[PDB]
């Protein structure tokens, strides 16, 4: 599923991330725009063999299982496709885990260089 910036900023707010960790929710909003340009099913293999999955683009080196990452770990205990989903609910039960690790958003590679700092309220512009 390719989600409208609105759309997504509510399905987000409704689980529970606008200020999760004091992240406002245009944060989280830009973080997806330039992870998956806001597409569920989007996926980027890294350069270590791992791969990232899904609106947030979570690693397999780390939060979830795909089978062809070997020595990874399964922090947040389900398959890499269940990131993939239409639904973005594990989505959002995992990278609420990432982000309370000690980094916050500086996990998301894509958040630091191009959200960080930035006016990100400007992703949640004119959405009710
Ligand atoms: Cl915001
Ligand atoms: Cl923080
Ligand atoms: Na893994």
């Amino acid at each position: 599923k390719v989600f409208g910036r609105c759309e997504l900023a509510a399905a987000m707010k409704r689980h529970g991330l606008d200020n999760y960790r004091g992240y406002s929710l245009g944060n989280w909003v830009c973080a997806a725009k330039f992870e998956s340009n806001f597409n569920t099913q989007a996926t980027n293999r890294n350069t270590d063999g791992s791969t990232d999955y899904g609106i947030l683009q979570i690693n397999s080196r780390w939060w979830c299982n795909d089978g062809r990452t070997p020595g990874s770990r399964n922090l947040c205990n389900i398959p890499c496709s269940a990131l993939l989903s239409s639904d973005i609910t594990a989505s959002v039960n995992c990278a609420k885990k990432i982000v309370s690790d000690g980094n916050g958003m500086n996990a998301w590679v894509a958040w630091r260089n191009r959200c960080k700092g930035t006016d990100v309220q400007a992703w949640i512009r004119g959405c009710r």
